[PDB]
């Protein structure tokens, strides 16, 4: 048996282990396979618990790709329920700092299975061999040293593919929330669908597009939110660092300066507002999700298309925070939109009301809308 | 213990008691509070039944506002399930006349609770002290005497706030259904989300805007629906009265004559159609929900933007009623839209199929759409 | 007792028997009727199973029309749950060929019922007397002999009504999937909501419109999908036949040549792509649902408005199939849209992931969108 | 169709319709029969409501008797569920007087069924052509006027079948049950398993015997219970003694095994019967009643097994305690089975209904019969 | 309000709060009373938690006694559910030593209630003014120091009421239960129905008798079980014999029906008691214990009924087998009821807890009492 590969995918609520792919020395028909032949367990933290297997099938790809036409291949897929308790890869530390658990699995083929050549492959158990992160392992990693400050910002960058280099494509920059702050250069891309959505085939196929995901570094913030109990709206070192890495990106890549979009939640949201306000010239449009908020400075962004999102009953970042801005924006001639989710609506869907970014990145309108903005 | 305040909010299906706020002489941390410490009961009609408490928390506001940051305050909030049987404030009388039950509650703190100062507040029970109606207690009340007829129409009016008086804002006039007919000048604003939606922060913050809610007076109707088994489409005294109170409103207030929107359901819907047809000049746009219907007269409204709404299986006001109008409108060059909800769709969501206004006022498109109309 | 009429309606997932209407010699008040007075059973195949009755009511129409105002009439309606196991009329044969079961019912009035005249109608049992197919029995049937080939294509055609003959209306042509291939000239109209949606009152009332539903004939396909394991994209005899029957339609009917829309799923989808590519001049706009796919030939359709739909996890027609086209379209200047449903999304709603046409025809945007296209 | 016959059967809780037996003009292959092919509803009292069909079959018999070896033919039994809400024939009106609603049933055959050669059989609907009461229609009915007190007492009498007439058999006398006071000469025997348990084959093959169920008229009691102190003979009980004498005169009954048993008011009834005629009876099972403890000496020699649920809310458990205590301390021949609080509610029975598990206690039955003089 | 009184009752599983009795200053019409009108919570140990009110009413009594005929007045009983998680007064600490948390309850009347003339009665909240322990507060408490071994033994003693003093009555001696070792003179009698079953009216009206529940101090056992071989008398058991003698000296007790019974360690206790003083006892029910099989000859003549669950994970079922086997082969007078694997888990009891169904087995009770010398 060649390998056992854990597969992760980023779901609205974060990255989860979503399937396990086993590479058999020979092919195998899944025409005959079945979930109860197999066992998948996660360690947390000193015991194992069962992940529940929803489907089973085989292919030669190695992906989650399945055809009712050729249910055979050296790769057997074990698709797992995303509703499982320990499906997440990120445990929520307290304060505002999550951590992503070194992944720990054990898999078993419990009974013999019929192979195509054939006819009998003997039961095995194995810890994993491989992680393979969907729509995360496509972002290159780079660190950046702000030559003027010292501050080092890790960042992940998605770069379109099969795409004529003689055109220029947009850039969606993503600022993450306090929870993904860190140093591992991974959290920012796995915390929620903030960076990754823009990189999904479904969208790339109609709007290619770079994505940038800077990670901002445990003890600080994008804005001066966590660095100044005086006023949280000012540009902090990390945010400035990032503007420079946008500039680096412009320099190196067929990036259309006219369509630099920015978005982020919480700290990343506060951060979006600050970015556009301290650099009105830089960005084509913004989606700030549950942040704030320098009202004196809305005059600058009067001409930037902006869709705001906040849940009414968010108890971490008060909704008044977004209302103040939108209200002032609108009366001033804005160019602004605002979906504010109803009290309960979030809970109703199984979401902390603070996680207002979740329906947001699942909004086809918002994404389509963002791409029709330009300068 | 200073006070016990019932809080009502208008939900799609009507006003419900949604929380109870207790004012304690000292502050209290909810960091330590919990639903099972407390009891909330409603009288109906000679016995009490339990309202079920979903959350518990404390603040200094007095509102449903909660921060995971300062779960303390002289106000303790007891949030109640909106799914409870006797959560409504309006019992449906038979015929077509609802009544709103004088509200009758009793609340108890069942065990001692730790205060911040501290440390021990002793169990109590109390009937209520206060009602405090969210997004209803913002509409001023006024009665109007139609000097030409005699007819007295009570009305509630919402008036934007924090808003430059040197600009002019729109006016959304709301005509309610037979069920809210009356004299108490409350029903029209609590029957459903018809008046109140337009006054929600989420919308006011991007389109300020007056709202008018005339109440029409038990034995009559907006159109001659209930006053003439000959043809129901003609302007009845109440509807005419109202046009005059629009005129009063224009006179007194920075109301933009170009953006007078009108909407209503059933009798209020029939009434919307009549209003625009007998005063094509007055209104910028209309949303008529399950009404009718003077087809001869569609030529006048040929230029008014109109979105129609009716559920297919409404058994009170037949759907053909809306189809006839829309059909004739469209072929004539309308300027019309039409969402007709599928048989079952309503039931499926827990709604009488006659209550087609419910998804409607919960439609972001419809609201956004209404505000981009003007003359 | 005059008659017992089975009523069918086409639901997203196919035609189902949805109610039973009994014609009584006298009138009857349903004011007093009730489901438990009655029994409805289906044969499958040598035993009967219970259909579950959700409502009961009476009218004089004979339709599913109900008024809380006149719950009386010679027609008693027995509305049945659409969630029943043997509610469908089509059993899925294996391979790619469904068949529609000759319908077999037995109904009983189990106890006496009070009539209006009155007062006592005696229990009965009866097999059915009548089928009466909603929004299917409106399409005329015609067969066509392609004079150049020999191929005979049956087809169903919907023709607007109450509509000025001096204007011209659009034509929505529907190509069905392999499953509805056949000869009975019915399957194509009952397999899913593909033809019928466009004929629903809700839409006809705002966009009248012909609908054409050719049926393509067991051993073949619209494109050369099933007729050439070399390349599936070429025009097959049936598809060509159909273009000619469009021409027949133009000739005979007030059909606006500028607004000939085309749509279809699977084989019908493959077929849509081919149609527009081999006749760029003929069609105003297209919605191809899970098909393919001649990439070399996208240059021709560069100017046709097109909304593509495919579910990510469709295992019959791979999603890459639609992505390839959309991707190439877009970079070439398309005029294209693309909703690709998320892995799981379908299953989540109770739908085979291959049935991506189901949310699609239930999309108000897509329908509204289609009608604003023209030449 | 030749007929549709209801079948009643006395369950611990009382009488119930528990089968509908449908008589065909041919022979039906029950092999292929199914509950979902029929429907049975009971009118109450304005509307009808469904009865749950639990099983189906197919004998030549006509009784609720089924054999896996021939599931055929002429007769078709539909067994109904006894957890159905409207399975009770008796409805407790608002008092101590229940009543037996005349039975109203409609029965339909929903689909064609295959007969034995098969051959379809085409659907029908019908009201019932028949009632038929198991074991309960096996008790002869008689009335007796007290010659004496005018006061007429209806009785039901079970006679052993078909056993050697030149021998004497025991007599079991049952006393209901304020609930069953009346005139129909039916309530006393349908209220519960009071009189019927003795009559079931399972007990009759081994202790063949007569059983006597008189009926107290309304507005009276067996003891002076519902007149007032409550323990002296009332007209009705007096009259019953005479009926016993009448039966001895008329029947081969063993005078040394006349047993008495009763149930609530019948239970008072029982204690009074024995304390006032201590010579007459060989043994007694008073269930949740009471009686004169100043007269316990009189009965010190009769085997007695006393039954009462501790959480009884109608007849204070205390009434048995006092008697049992005094009895045992004075020499005895007494038994006591005091059901624990909760036990009754645990088994779905009103805690006053202690006769329910009692008459179902095979040890108590066998015990009674081991008595004599 | 005059008072709020908790009511404890010994359930097979141990002691529980099962009613709160609320004393008004007027008379309440229980007819109109409802569970949803009150709330009762038990503090444990930091927070409180809800108790389930299952029933409500309304007597002048004060006990858990209800009559449908007057649901009134002064006193109001709220019965609590015994399937509640925190219904146990005793919490098993981590060992063979449980403990009885001082009872902490808060009780509220949520709505006005109609009194008998009615007349509202206005809501209140209160902690408890009272405990009150059913049957358990009917055993006098005494201590005894061994004059002898210093070793002090607390005991509870039940005395028959109110029966003829010029007669001798049996004595039942109960031995807990490592769990119930202590000093409070309460655990032995609350752990389970060990001592109380004998005291319930249902058994007392028919076999009136004394019962003795001594308490083994902690760190000891009745036999040498928790010292070490485990079958010889320990200080505690020795002392208890003397208490028996003391009671005979002090009380009208029939020396020919002194019965011994115990339960786990008390069960060892029992086998040791009899093998070391074979003259003293008339019969014995050892429950899941063991003992010296080399000394079985000694006891060959005492009626004994042995009980033990086969899947016991504390005291190997084998210990009873060996004794019962040797006993029967040697002449006997022995019974054995070995509960099948699963039976205990089927009924919600720890398979070690075999005393639970045993003390609930009315056949075993009646059996013990049929013994003598």
């Amino acid at each position: 048996v060649k390998s056992v590969t854990l597969i992760t995918k980023v779901f609205p609520e974060g990255e989860k282990v979503c399937a396990v792919v086993i590479e058999y020395p020979v092919e195998i028909d899944g025409q005959k396979l079945s979930p109860d032949q197999f066992s998948v367990k996660v360690k947390t933290g000193d015991t194992y618990s069962s992940r529940t297997i929803t489907k089973v099938y085989a292919n030669n790809s190695g992906g989650l790709s399945f055809s009712i036409f050729n249910n055979r291949g050296k790769y057997v897929v074990l698709e797992l329920s995303t509703e499982d308790l320990h499906s997440n890869t990120i445990v929520f530390g307290p304060n505002f700092l999550n951590t992503r658990m070194k992944l720990d699995y054990i898999v078993s083929q419990l009974v013999p299975i019929f192979d195509v050549d054939g006819n009998e492959v003997e039961p095995f158990t194995s810890k994993q061999t491989d992680e393979k992160h969907l729509i995360i392992d496509d972002f290159l990693a780079f660190t950046f040293k702000d030559p003027e400050t010292g501050v080092e910002i890790p960042y992940r960058l998605f770069v379109p593919k099969d795409v004529n280099p003689d055109r220029k494509y947009p850039l969606v920059v993503f600022l993450h929330g306090a929870g993904e702050r860190g140093t591992d250069n991974y959290l920012q891309v796995a915390g929620n669908r903030g960076a990754v959505v823009w990189a999904q085939p479904r969208y790339q196929v109609v709007h290619p597009c770079f994505v940038l995901a800077p990670q901002c570094p445990p003890n600080s913030s994008w804005s001066t939110l966590f660095t100044d109990r005086e006023n949280p709206f000012n540009p902090e070192k990390p945010l400035l660092a990032v503007i420079k890495i946008i500039r680096k990106l412009l320099d190196e890549y067929n990036i259309d300066e006219n369509r630099i979009y920015i978005t982020g939640l919480s700290m990343g949201g506060y951060g979006t507002w600050t970015a556009i306000m301290e650099f009105p010239e830089l960005f084509a449009a913004a989606i700030p999700i549950c942040g704030g908020g320098d009202v004196s400075k809305v005059e600058r962004i009067k001409d930037i298309p902006i869709w705001v999102f906040h849940a009414e009953d968010d108890p971490v970042v008060p909704v008044e925070n977004s209302r103040v801005l939108v209200k002032k924006l609108a009366e001033i001639g804005g160019k602004v939109r605002y979906t504010e989710y109803e009290k309960g609506f979030m809970e109703k869907h199984g979401w902390d009301p603070h996680g207002s970014w979740i329906p947001t990145y699942e909004n086809q309108e918002a994404i389509e809308w963002l791409f029709e903005q330009s300068r």
